[PDB]
């Protein structure tokens, strides 16, 4: 596999982090176009620059499963495991939202629970459009906190099952949130 997780990785949520992505999806995603001529040997602190190019939030979409660039690049993040704080920087971004919004789904992904709750809940504050592509590939608007919402909620948002995440009652509990 050309598309390994890099050495240095650890695991997450007991498994390789790419594994969070259903395996037909990680191959339509390591032979489309974006993937190998915008994400080949991307590092962590390279993502940024495609992050910000970014257009619309997405899974896949279409009867054959084409994987949107945020896909992807949710996918090369979960392959190269970039430091905690590039993805605190990401949801932090003021100039940009689908960099916002893709450092949020990587945090969901991967953090840990305290983690999902202190970093998405500031975004229920952010009421801006943004553009989603549907799963029958058509174009919508949404608001950041909805997405959030999401996150925070839904069992699947772009396409991929999001990990158990423990209630916020249970870490306010054990004095690892404020309630």
């Amino acid at each position: 596999m050309a598309n390994r997780t890099v050495k240095d990785a650890h695991s997450i949520h007991g498994t390789n982090p790419q594994y969070l992505v259903e395996k037909i999806i990680r191959t339509r995603i390591y032979e489309s176009k974006y993937w190998k001529e915008e994400c080949f040997g991307l590092t962590a602190e390279l993502v940024v620059d495609k992050a910000m190019e970014l257009r619309f939030v997405g899974g896949v979409y279409g009867g054959n499963i084409k994987p949107t660039p945020f896909l992807c690049l949710t996918l090369k993040m979960l392959q190269i495991q970039p430091e905690k704080d590039i993805i605190v920087e990401f949801i932090k971004n003021e100039d940009f939202k689908y960099v916002r919004m893709l450092g949020a789904l990587y945090m969901r992904l991967t953090g840990t629970a305290i983690d999902c709750y202190k970093y998405l809940e500031p975004l229920y504050n952010d009421y801006r459009k943004i553009k989603s592509q549907n799963r029958n590939g058509e174009f919508e608007l949404m608001h950041v906190d909805e997405f959030i919402d999401e996150l925070l909620h839904s069992e699947r948002v772009c396409d991929i099952i999001l990990p158990r995440l423990q209630k916020r009652y249970v870490l306010e509990e054990a004095e690892q949130l404020e309630p």
